[PDB]
């Protein structure tokens, strides 16, 4: 299979779903993402609220449009765990919004889309970092 994709989809999907409601690397990475991601979201509440209101997300077609938006984030050439975890954290903020507006059916597609953009765009950097073990190390 594709173990990095499997792990990434499991970690990101679980964190996003937890906004509405396994191997050791995945458990430790989800613990880390909860702790770090919740802090990122708290420290960005006002900023995330402002951008989200401009995105104007009401349904699955709006959520689908975010794939190309996320690909454009990585176009600045910045690759580090801070940028990656903050991208995931705004995704979680969107998932909370999808819960509020009764569009939870869009959360698993959103998590797959974040996973797809991250692993297609940054596969080779993620592998060099040893993946989610690198993530756990960075944020310890
Ligand atoms: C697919 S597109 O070309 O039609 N639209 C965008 O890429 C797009 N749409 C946005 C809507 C809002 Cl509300 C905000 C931003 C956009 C974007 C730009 C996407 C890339 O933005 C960034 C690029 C690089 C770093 C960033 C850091 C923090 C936030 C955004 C960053
Ligand atoms: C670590 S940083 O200092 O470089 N900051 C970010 O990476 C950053 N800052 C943000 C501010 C807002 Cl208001 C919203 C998002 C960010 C981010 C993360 C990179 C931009 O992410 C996105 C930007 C635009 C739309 C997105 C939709 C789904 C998931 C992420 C999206
Ligand atoms: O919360 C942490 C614990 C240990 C090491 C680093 C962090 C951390 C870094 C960031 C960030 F803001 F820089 C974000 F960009 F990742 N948030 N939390």
């Amino acid at each position: 299979g594709d173990e990095l994709y499997r792990q990434s989809l499991e970690i990101i999907s679980r964190y996003l779903r937890e906004q509405a409601t396994a191997g050791a690397t995945s458990r430790k990475a989800l613990e880390t993402l909860r702790r770090v991601g919740d802090g990122v979201q708290r420290n960005h509440e006002t900023a995330f609220q402002g951008m989200l209101r401009k995105l104007d997300i009401a349904n699955e077609d709006d959520v689908k449009s975010l794939s190309r938006v996320m690909i454009h984030v990585f176009s600045d050439g910045v690759t580090n765990w801070g940028r990656i975890v903050t991208l995931i954290s705004f995704g979680a903020f969107v998932a909370k919004h999808l819960k509020t507006i009764n569009q939870e059916s869009c959360i698993a597609p959103l998590a797959e889309s974040i996973t797809d953009v991250l692993v297609r765009t940054k596969r080779d950097w993620l592998v060099a970092q040893r993946g989610w073990d690198g993530f756990v190390e960075f944020f310890h």
